[PDB]
C-alpha cells in the first residue's frame, strides 16, 4: 500500500494539490500508455485532416465530426463508473478485514496452557504455529505475492511454519479440495489433548481457545469466499464498453474544424484541446481505481503488503506465547496511588 | 461462477481490454438474441423508408422521426438502472454469506467427542452426516441446479447422505411445511444423549457444540429468507419500461435523414449508426447485470457453484472428524526454537 | 408475497420481458386509477383546445403550453425518488430479518429439558408455546393481517396459543403498555424452575436456553422499533409533490400545438403522446414501489405472509419438542465407511 | 414521532395523496416562514420592475434577469441534497437503535436471583433500578426533552430513580467528567455481592447477568457518541449555500419580462410562477427533512419520544422483578396436546 | 471537534442559516486561501482583457472565452464529489467507533477480582493499568496529536501510563514492530496469575475477563488497519483533477465578454460574477470536507479529540476499580416500594 494519511492530517492550503505531484502509485503511472495511446492516435487524424484529405473530403470529415461531437456524453459513463467503483471499493474494504491476526488466540494460549516446563512450551508453540499455518495456507491461494513467496509445500517448510513430519501428516491426508483447514481441526485436537493431559485447568478455559480458533477459521473462510466469487464479468465489460464508446467519441468529434466554413462551436483552432485531455485524465483515471481495487492481493503500488503480515504474524506469535508465559514485570504502586 | 480474480491482480495496460475479448459469462452471450431484434427492426425500418415510402410519406416519417428523437432521454434511465443493480448486486453477495459450511461445528465435533473405539466414530460422522443434511435440504429449496441433482429425497439417500432408517423416521414426522429443520434437531438430540452417555466431558463442550449447530441453523434460515422474499416485481418492471421506452424512441428517432432537406443535426448519411448500437450495448448489459444476478442459484455461467460446494462439504466432514480424531503429528521443535 | 424467483433463475431471452405480462403486484394494478385519471385530464384538455376555445384564446394556450414545457424536467425527480426508494427498500429488508423465528429455542428445549413422563412433555410444550406467544403478541401490534386474524385476546386464546389460566393471569398483570414481553418473562421463570426441580442438568444448559430467549426479545424488539418509528412525513410529502408537479408541468406542456403555426418542436399532429405516457408509467410506477413498500405487514400482493408463518412457528416447535425428543433413528453406518 | 404506518399499509388510490393534507410534521410547518419570505422578496422585485423603474432601467433590469436564469441549475443542487440527507437518515436511524431497553438483564434478574422474602426482592428491585438510572443519565445528556423533564440531579431524585443515599454516594464520587456510567458499577458490585450471600447460584448465571449489563453500557455509549461527533459542519454549511445560491439565482432569474420586446423564453405574463414556487417546495422541504433529522432527541413532531420510554423501561422492570418473580400460571394441557 | 447538536436539536426557521455566520470549523476557514488565489487571478485575467490587449488580440480571446466556456460542465464533478465524500465520511464514522473505552473490562474487573487488602487493590489497579496502556500505544500511532503528547515512550512513563520496571520489561522484549500489544498479553497472564492465587473464584469469571480483553484487542487492531491503509492515491488524485479542472475553465470562460459585439450569453457586464464564485464556494467547499474527514486523528476544528479522551479514560478506570471496589451505597426501598 501508500500511506500518505501523516501527509493529509491537516486540511491546509496544499493538502491534496501535493498529492498531484507524487509518482508511486498515483494516476500517472496507470495512465501512461493510454494516454500515449490516445495522443497518438488524436494527431494521426489531426494530421490527417489537415495535409492529406481535399476539399470534399475535408467537408465530409467535417459532418462526420460534428456527427460524432453531437454523442459525446458524459453524464451516463459518469453514473455507470460511480456506481462500480463503489461496489469495488466496498469489497477492497471488505477483503482487508478478512485478513486473520492471531492475537486473539495468542493472548489466550498465552495464558491458559500452563507448564514451564520443556512440554508446555513445546506444547504452546505448536499451537500458534498450527493457528499461523492455517493463515498461510489461505493467503497463499488468495495472493500473488504469497504464492510467489510460496510456491509449493517444501518453500512452507522451509520457512519453518511446517515441519518436515507435519508435512507427512499433511500430505497423507487425502483431499482433492484445497487443504486450509487441516491445522484449524491439527489445533482443536492438540487442545483437547492439552487439556486431558492436565495442562488446560478446566472446560471453560478450553472452550474460549476454541471459540477463537473457530473465529479466525471464519476469517479464512472469508477470504477464500471473496477470492472465489468475483465481480461478474459482465458488469465490468459494461464499463469499459462505455469509456471507450465515450473516448471514440472524443477521437472525432472533438477535433478542431476549418474555422473559415464557421461551424457554431469551432471558431478558433488551438491545434490542441486541453479539455479534451483534462476529461481523459479524469474518466480514464476513474476507471483505474477500479482496475487497481479489483484484486487487492496482487502486485500494485496499493495492494496489501501480506508477506510483510506473515513475518509479523508468526514473530508476535512465537514471542507471545514464549518469551511471555508467566513473565510478568514486578507489580509497583502506580504515580496515582492515593495511600 | 467464472473466476479472473487472477487475471485483474495487477493494473496493466490490458487489464480490462483483455475482458472484452471474451465469451463464457460476457455480455455478448446475454446480448445476442436481443441484439439481433434491434439490428432486424431498425434496418427494416430504414429500408422501407428508403425504398417504399412516396414523398409526402417520407415528410410525415422525418417530422415523425424528430419527434422521436426528441424523447430519447438516457439520464433517468442511467438513474434507475444503477439504483437497481446496486439493490441486486448487494443482496447477491448478501446471498452468498448465507451458504452454510460445516467447518466450526467440524472443529469441535472432531475433538470432543470422544471415543476411539467403533462407536464413537460412528456418533461423530453421524453428527456430521446430520449437519450436512440440514444444508443439503435447503440448497434442494432454494436452487436449481442442486434440485436437478436432488430431484426426490430416494436421490439424497442414493448420494450416502441419508440412510434408509433416517428416511422412514424423515417420513414418518407428519408436517406440511418444508423440513430442513429436522436433522438439526437431530443433531441436537444425539449431542445431548452422547454427553449423557460418558462421551462429552462436561456441559461447556456440549453447549458449544449446540451453539455451532444455532449458527449453522441460522445460516439455514437466512438461504430459506432470501429464496422466499424476492425483490418487488413492480420494481423489476419499472426498469424493463424504462429500458424498453428508450431503446423503441432509438429506434424511430435515430434514423438516418435525408439531407437534401438539411435537417438540424441529419447533415450526413452513414446508413449505420455505430453510437446509437454502442448505448444499446450499453444500456441492455447493464440490465443484463441485474437479470443474472436476481437468482444467483440458477444455472447461468456466473452462478454459484453449489454442487461442488456440497461434495467438498461432506468429504471434508466425514475426513476431519475420523480420519484426524486424535491422530496429530509428532511435536517436534521448530526452526524458531531458542533454547 | 408474489415469488417469481424460480421464474428469473437463468438470463435467457425472455427472462424480465415475461414479467411485462403477468398481473398480480404488477404496476398496472397499482396504477390503473392514476393512469385513468391522467388520460382523462389530457384528452379533456387536448379537446378543448381543440374544439371550444376561440383563436386568440388559441394563441393565449399554445404561449402557456410552451411557458409549461419548458419546466417538464426529469432529472430531479429521477434524483430524489431514487434515495427515497433506496432508503424504502432498506427498511423494507431490515424489518424481514427482524421477523422472529423459533427454531434456535427450539434445537435447545427439544434436547436438555429432560423427562420422557407426562410432566417433562407438559414443561416442553409450555416453553415453546410462551416463546410463539411472544411472537405473536408483537405481529399483532405491527401488522394489519394479524391484527384482521387477532382482533382481541380471546382470538388469541381460542387459537390455543394462550389457556385460559394464562390469560386470567395475563390481565391481572396490570401495565398500560404494550404486554408483548410477558411471556418472555414467564419463559424464564419457568426455565429456572425447570433447572431447580432437576430437569436441566447443569447452569450452563440454562443459561444457554436464556441466551436464545433474549435473542428472540431483541427479535421482538426490533419489530417494535421499525412499526413504531416510521419514514419521516415531509420526506414522503417531497417526493409526492415533486412527481405531481412534474405530471401537472406534462398536462398543459405535452399538448399538439397547431402545426400551421410552426412552433419549434411542435411539427406534428399525432393526437396521442406515447412517449409522456411511458414517462407516467416509468416515473408513477418508480414511486408505487416506495408506497407499496413502506409497510410490508399490510394486505397488498408483495407484502409478508405472516399468518402462514405463524402457522408454520407453532406447528414446527410443538412437533419437534414433543414428538422429537430423544426420538432418534438407528445409528447405522453410512455409505462412505471405511472399516 | 408521527406515525402514519397504519396509514400506508396498502397501495390504495390515495396512499399518498392523503398524506398532504396533514399539519402536524408536515412540510407545510416546516417551510411556512420561508415560503412568505420567499413570496415577499419576490413580489416586491417584480412590482418594482412593473411600476417604479424607467425604460433603460427597465432594459438592464431585464438583461440582468437573462444573466441570472443562465444560472438557475437544478443538477448538482439535487446531487448535494440526496447524498447530504442519506448520511442524514442514516445517522438517525443508527441513534434509534442506540437506546437502551432492560428488558434482556429484566429477564435474568426476575429469574436467576433467588429469594422471595424480602431481601431478595429489594436485591432485585435495586438491580434494575441501577440499569434504569445508567440510562437515564445518558439520555438527559443527549436529549433536551429528557433535560428538561429532569434540570438538576435531585429531579432525577424526586422521580424515584435514585434514593437519596445513592445520590450522596453519586457526588461522593469525584470525577469531572460525565457520570452515566456510575450506576453500571454499582450493578456489578451488587451482582457479585448477591452471588456471594448466596442468592445466585453459579457463576454462569452471574457472568450473564453481567454481559447483558456490559451490552446495555455499549448501548449507552454508542448514544453518547452519536451526539458528541456531530456531522461537519462544512458539510452542512455547503448544502445551505448551494441551496440558497439556487433560490438567490431564481430571485431575478425567474421574473416575467415584458412581452412586447419578445425575449426568447418570457412570451407570456402570467403574474406568478407556479413552478418556480413548486421547486421552492421541492427543494426547500428537502433541505428541511436534514434540518428535522440531525438530531432526533430534540422537540420536534418527528423526534424520539424519549419521556415515554423512560417511564416504559422503569414502569415494565420493577413491574417484571417484583411482581412476576416465580409467578407462574398453572401448567396445563394446551388444545394441541396429542395423548 | 466542533459540538453543535444543541443548535440545531429543533426546526426553526433561523436552524442552519445560523450555522453560516461561524468561523471555527466552518467553510470560510478552509476556504480563505483557495479564494483569494481565485479572485487574484480572475481580477488579473478580466483586467489583462480590458486595460492591456488590442482590438485582434481582444477578437481571439473572446473566441478563446466562448471556447472555455463551452466546457465548464458541472454533472461529473458533483457525481465524483458525491460518491468520494460518501466514502470518506463512511470511513470517518467507522473509525470514531473504533476507538476503545475500558468500560466493559472496567464493570467485571472492579467486581470480580477480590481483596480488600492491599494486595488485591494493587492487582486491580494494575489491571485497568494494562488495559489502558494497551490502547494509548495505538493512539500514539494512528494521531499526531496523541503524538506530540507522547514523542517518546519516556513520555508514558511520566504520565502515569507505565512504571519504569514495566518499561524495562518492554524494551527488553526485542520485536521490530509496533509493540501496542504487550499490554495486552501482561493483562492475560496477570489475570491468570490472580485466578491461580486464589482471587478470582471460578474459571467463568476469568474467561468473562479475558473475553473483553480480546474485545479491546479487536477494536486497537481495526485503528491500526483503518490508519495504515488509506484511501487509494488514484481516487484522491481524480476528484482534484476533476474539480481543478472545473476552475480553470470558469477562470477563462466565465469572463465578461464586450457587449458592443453582442455574443449570445454576453449582453450585460457586470465586473464580478457572483453566481460564478458562489459555485467556487459549493464545490471548493465540498471538497475541503473530504479533505478535513480523510484523517480525523489529526489537528483540525473537527478532529477527534483524543488526548481529553485518554484522560478520561485512565480517570474512570482507577476510579472505579480502586474507589468502587464493594463500595455500595445503602439498600433503602425506593418509592415504588408496594408493602
Ligand atoms: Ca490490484
Ligand atoms: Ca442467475
Ligand atoms: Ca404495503
Ligand atoms: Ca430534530
Ligand atoms: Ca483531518
Amino acid at each position: 500500500t501508500v500511506t500518505y494519511t501523516n501527509r493529509v492530517a491537516d486540511a491546509r492550503l496544499g493538502t491534496f494539490s501535493q498529492l498531484l505531484l507524487q509518482w508511486k502509485g498515483s494516476i500517472y503511472k496507470l495512465l501512461y500508455s493510454e494516454f500515449l495511446i490516445f495522443i497518438s492516435l488524436y494527431f494521426a487524424i489531426s494530421l490527417v485532416y489537415r495535409l492529406i484529405l481535399s476539399e470534399s473530403q475535408r467537408l465530409m470529415f467535417e459532418k462526420l465530426a460534428l456527427y460524432c461531437n453531437s454523442y459525446a456524453e458524459l453524464i451516463p459513463v459518469s453514473f455507470v463508473l460511480g456506481f462500480y467503483v463503489s461496489l469495488v471499493v466496498s469489497r477492497w474494504w471488505a477483503q482487508y478485514e478478512s485478513i486473520p491476526w492471531p492475537d486473539r488466540i495468542m493472548n489466550l494460549v498465552s495464558c491458559n496452557v500452563d507448564g514451564e516446563d520443556e512440554y508446555g512450551r513445546l506444547l504452546r508453540r505448536t499451537l500458534m504455529r498450527y493457528s499461523n499455518l492455517c493463515s498461510v495456507l489461505i493467503l497463499r491461494s488468495v495472493s500473488t505475492a504469497v504464492y510467489k513467496r510460496f510456491p509449493s509445500m517444501e518453500h512452507v517448510v522451509r520457512a519453518g511454519l511446517m515441519t518436515p513430519e507435519e508435512h507427512k501428516k499433511f500430505e497423507s491426508l487425502n483431499s482433492p479440495h484445497n487443504k486450509f483447514w487441516i491445522p484449524c481441526v491439527w489445533f482443536s485436537n492438540l487442545a483437547v489433548k492439552a487439556r486431558n493431559e492436565g495442562r488446560i485447568r478446566d472446560s471453560v478455559l478450553l472452550q474460549g481457545i476454541l471459540n477463537e480458533l473457530n473465529t479466525l477459521r471464519s476469517q479464512c473462510g472469508r477470504l477464500y469466499g471473496y477470492d472465489w466469487i468475483s465481480i461478474p464479468l459482465v458488469y465490468t465489460q459494461v464499463v469499459t464498453v462505455a469509456v471507450y464508446s465515450f473516448f471514440l467519441a472524443c477521437l472525432i468529434g472533438r477535433q478542431f474544424l476549418d474555422p473559415e466554413k464557421a461551424y457554431p462551436g469551432h471558431e478558433l483552432d488551438l491545434f490542441v484541446p486541453v479539455f479534451t485531455f483534462l476529461q481523459f485524465f479524469f474518466y480514464a483515471g476513474w476507471l483505474k481505481v477500479a482496475e487497481q481495487l479489483i484484486n487487492p492481493f496482487g502486485e500494485d503500488d496499493d495492494d496489501f503488503e501480506t508477506n510483510w503480515l506473515i513475518d509479523r504474524n508468526l514473530q508476535v506469535s512465537l514471542m507471545a506465547v514464549d518469551e511471555m508465559h508467566q513473565d510478568l514485570p514486578i507489580l509497583e504502586k502506580d504515580l496515582y496511588w492515593n495511600e
